[PDB]
């Protein structure tokens, strides 16, 4: 899964919006509300639509009204170029129009039908919702999650995640165990080897999480801030590989909100040496900091009341 080109028309502060993606690190940099955020918005409906992304309502795309809502993607997956097209017409016409069609040598070819139901169906096939929003797609606020404590971990788990009770309880168990088997293996990549087990316990609403030091388990609280953003990507990656079993595209939305010299550097570290190996990875940002360790920038802000967009690499 790679993402080529998004184009946004008429949706939040886009009212002409061209972004094209790249191969490896692609940094979406932007003070708060350039229109960075809205744009990933876009970029998940415009795959999942009619599907529920967040809390955005239908009625923003079929309803706010006057200029047609637009939004295009062209990307590839398994060796085909593909591209979603779904048009909110308003101003005189009216309806919705949906397309999905792959390239064939130089002429878009319909994939299916070109309505919302065939396409959503062509997409649970090719790349389904939960996984995509899951463990493809970062949410703002989850890496965090994961280190603030033991009850809130459990509850980031619960949703990236989602006789029969003892089923049930099994599946857990297990899925918390080969959480921990992979955020090991990714934990210890990212810190040269200092720690190389990473424990997790449920416990009663609780995902518990120890660090190995001295085949001792110790608690988060042993960390540098470093670390701890290490161990949170770690987790939370280690979730997106139990999920999808690979891990070839991946937006993080906003990872560090506030970031000091450390976490930054960390985080600095560990895309050049780590994330670099991801076929993509699309960073949504406002540290500008973070430029040097990206393969791809470009800067996102409001001018004249548009998104615009500033190819920096």
């Amino acid at each position: 899964m790679k993402l080529e080109r998004v184009t946004v028309k008429n949706f939040r502060s886009h009212s002409d919006t061209v972004v094209e993606f790249k191969e490896g690190i692609n940094l979406i940099i932007g003070q708060n509300g350039s229109g960075k955020s809205s744009l990933l918005d876009a970029i998940l409906v415009g795959l999942y639509w009619p599907l529920r992304i967040k809390d955005i309502k239908k009625d923003e795309f079929t309803k706010v009204g006057a200029r047609d809502t637009y939004i295009d993607l062209i990307f590839e997956k398994d060796g085909t170029k593909y591209r979603i097209t779904r048009r909110f017409l308003k101003g005189y016409s009216s309806g919705e129009i949906h397309a999905m069609k792959r390239l064939v040598g130089n002429e878009w070819k319909h994939v299916t039908e070109p309505s919302s139901k065939a396409i959503s169906a062509f997409m649970e096939k090719l790349i389904p919702y939960n996984i995509f929003l899951n463990a493809i797609y970062i949410r703002q606020g989850q890496i965090d999650a994961i280190l603030e404590s033991d009850e809130a971990r459990e509850k980031v788990v619960r949703e990236v995640l989602n006789k029969v009770k003892k089923y049930k309880a099994l599946a857990r168990e297990a899925a918390l165990s080969k959480i921990g088997e992979l955020a090991s293996e990714i934990f210890a990549e990212f810190t040269e080897g200092k720690y190389s087990e990473v424990v997790v316990r449920a416990e009663e609403n609780k995902v518990r999480l120890f660090v190995v030091w001295e085949g001792k388990e110790r608690p988060l609280t042993f960390l540098s801030g470093g670390e701890g953003i290490a161990l949170g990507l770690a987790f939370r990656l280690a979730m997106s590989l139990y999920l999808a079993g690979e891990i070839s595209l991946l937006i993080l939305d906003e990872p560090t909100p506030y970031l000091d010299e450390e976490r930054r550097r960390k985080l600095i570290t560990i895309m050049e040496r780590y994330l670099k190996k991801i076929p993509q990875v699309i960073l949504v940002s406002h540290d500008e900091e973070l430029k040097d360790a990206a393969d791809h920038v470009i800067r996102i802000s409001l001018e004249n009341g548009s998104s615009k967009v500033e190819v920096v690499s």
